[PDB]
């Protein structure tokens, strides 16, 4: 029970306005045949065009919302909408394109999917709120068959070309006209009451409904993300490495140790309240400070209310010492805080569009994160970049240009000239820092934080 059986029943009530007279009793096997895709043999790796909710969640990077509206059924133009915001009009003879035949429309579909997905996934999962025309339009741009590899590399094939009779992955599909072996899921099969807009609007105020196909496609994918990552959370599902995941996570740990260590040295807080992940470890194990942990899982719906995390009777006195919120997203941070907050607006291959302003950050695990809100940081200031080190000035062991920087807080810089070891460490730290910031992380600190207080730790 890993794939969706083609003999599973498909509820057809959502299809009967576009397809009147559709049988109530219907399987995926009969639906696939009705879509024009009947095959005589089982294809290994491709037993069904449709997939389970569990398989869809494992392949969230491949999700592309897709809707087809009857612009005016082989006789009328169709408006094809995608969650990328694209609307294509196909004639049978927020981007909006004018009516063109299927032979040219299909080339655009392949280019758009290939550019959106080449750095995200080995496939496409069309997320539908199926009413009929989207399923019956697939035969015009989709070909199916045995699982194949790219003609130019080892990746699985996602596109086919009728011009050359060859197959390609998303990276090598330039000029290709057919989407090959796509996957799809119909959100209507999950058991909803009422239409798409009414279910979507219960959880999201960011996506509107201009009544165009891309608006519906965006809403469909958003509702699917809400169901699978907002109200339901599975942190046991692992996702493949597609970018700088390892360097980013390594940078996060280095920056956290640096910032916390410096805050403790600079302001000598007697207690640190570490609020967040129940699996957290002391990031500065050698520090004198009374380290107290408070469990809070990463909030995937709305940011935590500080009143619920702190009040309702623990050290109790969160006002004493300093509070550390490392990716623990609250509505309004207290003035005595050290904070790392993911900015959901960031554009990257790890950060997928989410629900109600939030984003789905996928790095080893999937984390739906509530919308970035600048008002959460009103009691704090942006943490400036700095590098601090009390380690001995000793090279041990890469060419060298002398470092001159006011933010290299070391004994050698206090002494007048940055040593080679501290220059190498500073440059490595700066690279890690910039990697973390560019990934979408933002750092904030209590207003009294001043790196001038670190110089006297060298006496
Ligand atoms: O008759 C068919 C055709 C396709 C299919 O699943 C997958 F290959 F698309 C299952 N049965
Ligand atoms: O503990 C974590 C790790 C990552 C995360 O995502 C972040 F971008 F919002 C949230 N909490
Ligand atoms: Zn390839
Ligand atoms: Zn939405
Ligand atoms: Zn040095």
């Amino acid at each position: 029970p890993t794939h969706l059986s083609v003999d599973t029943k498909f509820k057809t009530e959502g299809l009967c306005v576009d397809i009147p007279g559709i049988p109530k009793d219907m399987t995926y096997r009969r639906l696939i045949s009705m879509m024009g895709f009947k095959m005589n043999y089982q294809v290994n790796g491709y037993p069904n065009m449709f997939i389970t909710r569990e398989e869809a969640i494992r392949h969230v990077r491949a999700w592309i919302g897709f809707d087809v509206e009857g612009c005016h059924g082989t006789n009328l133009p169709l408006q094809l909408g995608f969650s990328t915001g694209v609307n294509l009009v196909a004639v049978p003879t927020p981007l909006m394109y004018k009516g063109l035949p299927w032979n040219v429309v299909r080339i655009k579909i392949v280019q758009m999917l290939s550019d959106t997905l080449k750095n995200l996934s080995d496939r496409v999962v069309f997320v539908l709120w199926a009413h009929g025309f989207e399923l019956t339009s697939m035969k015009y741009f989709v070909k199916i068959g045995p699982e194949r590899t790219c003609c130019l590399c080892d990746r699985r094939a996602t596109c086919f070309s009728t011009a050359s009779d060859t197959y390609a992955c998303w990276h090598h599909s330039i000029g290709f006209d057919y989407v090959y072996n796509p996957f799809m899921i119909d959100v209507q099969q999950w058991g909803f009451t009422g239409n798409l807009q009414s279910n979507h609007d219960l959880y999201c105020q960011v996506h509107g409904n201009a009544h165009v196909a891309s608006c519906d496609a965006i809403m469909t994918r958003c509702l699917a993300v809400h169901e699978c990552f907002v109200k339901r959370v599975d942190w046991t599902i692992e996702y493949p490495i597609i970018g700088d995941e390892l360097k980013i996570n390594a940078a996060c740990r280095k920056v956290q140790h640096m910032v916390v260590k410096a805050a403790l040295l600079a302001d000598k807080f007697p207690v640190l309240h570490d609020i967040g992940n129940p699996k957290a470890i002391k990031c500065v194990p050698q520090a004198d400070v009374e380290w107290k942990f408070y469990d809070a899982q990463p909030c995937s719906d709305k940011a935590y209310k500080i009143e619920e995390l702190f009040y309702s009777y623990h050290s109790d006195k969160f006002t004493d010492g300093v509070c550390l919120f490392w990716n623990c997203n609250v509505d309004r941070y207290p003035a005595n805080s050290i904070v790392c907050r993911f900015d959901t607006r960031v554009l990257s291959n790890l950060n997928l569009p989410g629900c109600d302003g939030g984003s789905l950050y996928v790095n080893k695990h999937a984390f739906h994160t509530p919308a970035f809100d600048k008002s959460a940081f009103v009691n704090l200031k942006q943490l400036p970049f700095f590098y601090y080190s009390d380690s001995p000035c000793e090279s041990h062991g890469i060419d060298y240009v002398p470092l001159k920087s006011a933010t290299c807080i070391t004994r050698c810089n206090l002494g007048g000239a940055v040593c080679r070891h501290h220059a190498n460490e500073y440059r490595l730290y700066l690279d890690a820092y910039n990697m973390m910031i560019s990934a979408g992380f933002s750092l904030w600190v209590y207003k009294q934080f001043d790196t001038y207080n670190l110089w006297n730790t060298f006496t």
